[PDB]
């Protein structure tokens, strides 16, 4: 099967691109396994597979770590996203972005449902498992349970059967059957959750599926429409049909080659404890437990050698930079297009820590319109700011057609040199604010509202009649002929490879 | 002669560091020198020394590139700022800022006159040089004159004799026996230059000097305090009295070892077109000329086989980063404490086109200040925007003690992830503004009033109890054993010199 429709075709491939290290010593998931993928994150190293993990039994269960962090070389940095879309290894963050949008003027291809598939190899019933008893890791020293969920899919569909969402939602363990995790607003898990609680018969029926089909845990990640079912979506980016298996338990669908499968329920009213948990944005506060939704699990299925996909997540670089902040950033380009906005691409740099958005503004167009920074700032803002893909974004930073959006070092030049703090700027305070950033949740305003800012980094010409510097460069600042005399005669004057 | 007090000799050295090379073969002053040098800054590779300079005649002149530019390994990164102040080449950033800030509180070491020195080799008399006919870079191809002046010493001297004040301005060719620079304020040459205006007499003595001591450089491009004689600070700092010679044509003194010494006057009456530049903040405006302050050359003096220093300067890296920047930020530093205020270290990130200073904050002092975000900012904004150490600085970034301020990258963090837009700022709009920044000479508001803000990044309990977070890195989120347990199987695990 596929890599990218094939989670343990994934794994093959991570070790045929020599981008996998297999680890088949005994490695402890309390923090081991975890603080050896933190450090290959935070060195773009190779992703380990820890075939040897304390505490597994009757095949649950193998960890890779870091499945979509970044390679140490520029020519295939992101080829492990690449690996999750039948990419070339070389493909460019834009390519990689286009691949992920390309769906969104096609006609969905709904799922194929076959009898069986490699996730039903194994399984236990509600006898037979508990969730304590797993090698599940603890991630960070300070996390206040075993966060078993950090890259699988969960599985929820509206009451009306019409909408079946898949995304990436954390969770750890509570007791022997059931998990906690975050269900916040405006994602889609919490919407059908508000749905089934409105309803008020039942909890919601749901599954958990852990080592998914690689395009179907990209799309997991992204803030794709509301309404629309991602498995079609994915169906319509990879060109193919997904297949998927009915649960045991319930009549909800999860994917033919699942590693590991959770079925059971979502309670529409019960709580419990969840958190604190190192996130995103690079902290963890100690002690911050907090109630969270609640998961009864009645039933695990599993492939033979189930291989459980895990995110050592924090500071830079893991899969919440690469995925969320890359993914919103390709729905709010996609956003701000269809609200006929001049904006050509989109990326949340890394520096930020994927908490700004540089937008590339095609200026032709900018100009024909005959606005002012106040005036775009404002329109640009209320579009993105307004919008659930804009949720985790607290600044967008408005640049011209000479920035690569995709460069940081760019973004943060433009950002620096062109635009004025205060007056070239936008506040909004009467917007939806992300809590898991530290200066929200744990700041000294509102935990859920405003902190948010549109920069102008466009410079005053550029609204009017064109751009007017060059910059000093060597690129700019010196005529053709000379820049390419310099560069043919670098080495033989005594001054110091492309793939490496 | 050593090399921090003889340019000769630094010149030597960088040959010695395996950081020089030597081109013998004919370069164009026209451009090909300044492209060179240009790719030597983006780079981080070796300065360049043109030794056959097309129209170079009796003796003037050869050039260095990149002086005071960044070098490639992390090690020695520093090396020709150390290079400069008899430090190791291995000196870290702070180490050179404290070098350059020691002579703050030291009784100054003043000047020794000496009856000649190599400055005196050669001389040119009004009827025998023409400025039009030396071999002049043009630095940027849409620069508005050949910038004779990117590394030499101004000296002027108050009206009363007490101040003699060094300092690094830039000026161009304007004819055979002129030239025409930037003189703006605050700076110490036009606050001299206006003591003479106000007195009404006489244009005002003047010197340039180039290929000055290096320590005398470095202050010259150093915010020490308004009526403080540079010689004397530098002569503290160095522990050594530096040798002067009287200059020819008027009763200035000039470095014994100067390359190249130009004498004459600085108009009070006069002005000629002076720009555009490719400027520190890496942009040039072509075709904006505006009238700058004109001098008068009477006299050359040079050394045999003179050598021009010269900053190829705009994007990242060059003098204008790593002298600007970092020596107001010691300033500031300084001037913090000086005023009470909880400031351990201070920075201009180069990310941030040394736009913006990161202070870091003892953070028990904070404390117990018993203060809020809104009142310290205010008050430490008061402080830097209103003094001409913070001219240059539009943006301060607070950060408390876990942030090495040195680190780019973890002050980007910091301010990202700890600094509320809007409600953790305070704009400053009435102080001085740096017109040079593109979005104030060429924005949307006042070019020399306003667009500064203080970003305070310290998280709200470091003002009251301490912090309460843990970073979710490999350093805080995994106990000291596992750590060095992870370090030592690394590499025979399968993962992957600090000199390189
Ligand atoms: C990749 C990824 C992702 C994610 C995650 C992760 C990962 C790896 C972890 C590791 C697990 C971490 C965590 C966190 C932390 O950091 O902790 C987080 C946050 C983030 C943001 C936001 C909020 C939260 C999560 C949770 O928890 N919740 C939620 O909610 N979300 C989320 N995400 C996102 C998501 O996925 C999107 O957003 C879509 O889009 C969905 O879908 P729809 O359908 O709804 O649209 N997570
Ligand atoms: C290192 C260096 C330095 C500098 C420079 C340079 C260099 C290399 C060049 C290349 C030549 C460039 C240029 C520019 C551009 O960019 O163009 C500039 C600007 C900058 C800022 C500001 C304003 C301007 C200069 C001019 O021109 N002017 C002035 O004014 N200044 C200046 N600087 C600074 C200085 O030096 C300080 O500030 C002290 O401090 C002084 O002293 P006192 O005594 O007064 O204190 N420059
Ligand atoms: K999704
Ligand atoms: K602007
Ligand atoms: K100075
Ligand atoms: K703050
Ligand atoms: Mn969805
Ligand atoms: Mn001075």
């Amino acid at each position: 099967q596929p890599a990218h429709l094939c989670f343990r075709s994934f794994v093959e491939a991570l070790k045929v691109d020599n981008d996998l290290v297999e680890i088949n010593t005994p490695i402890d998931p309390n923090l081991e396994a975890a603080a050896i993928t933190r450090r290959v994150c935070e060195t773009n190293d190779k992703a380990p597979l820890f075939n040897n993990l304390i505490g597994m039994k009757n095949g649950l269960f193998r960890i890779l770590g870091a499945p979509g962090s970044l390679r140490k070389s520029s020519a295939d940095r992101y080829g492990r996203l690449a690996r999750h879309l039948a990419l070339p290894p070389t493909a460019s963050m834009r390519e990689i972005l286009d691949k992920m949008l390309s769906a969104s003027d096609m006609p969905p291809i709904p799922p194929t449902i076959v009898p069986t598939g490699p996730c039903k190899e194994n399984s236990l019933d509600d006898s037979e498992f508990d969730l304590t008893e797993l090698p599940v890791p603890l991630i960070h020293k300070s996390d206040g349970g075993k966060y078993i969920q950090t890259y699988g899919m969960h599985i929820v569909q509206s009451p009306d059967g019409t909408w079946t969402n898949w995304s990436i939602a954390r969770a750890m363990v509570h007791d022997k059957n059931h998990l906690t995790g975050l269900v916040i607003p405006p994602q889609h898990i919490w919407q059908i959750h508000q749905m089934w609680k409105k309803e008020g018969r039942s909890d919601v029926p749901w599954a958990l599926a852990f080592g998914v089909p690689p395009a179907a845990i990209m799309a997991s990640s992204m803030p794709i429409p509301d309404g629309v079912t991602e498995a079609g979506y994915v169906g319509a980016m990879t060109g193919s049909s997904l297949e998927l298996v009915k649960c045991d338990t319930n009549d909800l669908y999860v994917p033919a080659t699942s590693e590991i499968v959770l079925e059971g329920t979502l309670s529409i009213s019960e709580t419990g404890p969840e958190g604190p948990f190192g996130e995103m944005h690079g902290y963890i506060f100690p002690g911050d437990t907090h109630l969270g939704a609640k998961y009864k699990v009645n039933r695990i299925t599993y492939r033979n050698n189930a291989i459980m996909p895990m995110s050592s997540c924090g500071r830079l670089t893991d899969e919440t930079h690469t995925m969320i902040g890359s993914l919103a950033a390709a729905e709010i380009r996609k956003l701000c297009q269809q609200n006929d906005l001049p904006i050509t691409d989109a990326f949340a740099p890394f520096e930020s820590q994927v908490t700004w958005v540089a937008l590339r503004v095609d200026t032709e167009k900018l100009r024909a319109m005959k606005t002012t920074s106040e005036g775009f700032r404002k329109r640009v803002g209320d579009v993105v700011f307004n919008h659930k893909a804009g949720y985790t974004i607290h600044r967008l930073v408005l640049v011209g057609d000479d920035i690569d959006v995709y460069e940081g070092k760019d973004v943060l030049w433009a950002f620096s040199t062109r635009c004025r703090p205060g007056m070239d700027e936008t506040l909004f305070e009467d917007v939806r604010g992300f809590p898991l950033i530290p200066y929200m949740g744990h700041g000294n305003g509102p935990a859920h509202r405003g902190g948010k800012v549109v920069s102008d980094a466009l410079m005053p010409t550029e609204y009017t009649t064109g751009r007017n510097w060059e910059a000093a460069d060597f690129n700019q600042s010196y005529p053709e002929d000379l820049k390419q005399k310099v560069l043919d005669n670098w080495t033989k004057m005594g001054f110091s490879h492309h793939h490496h």
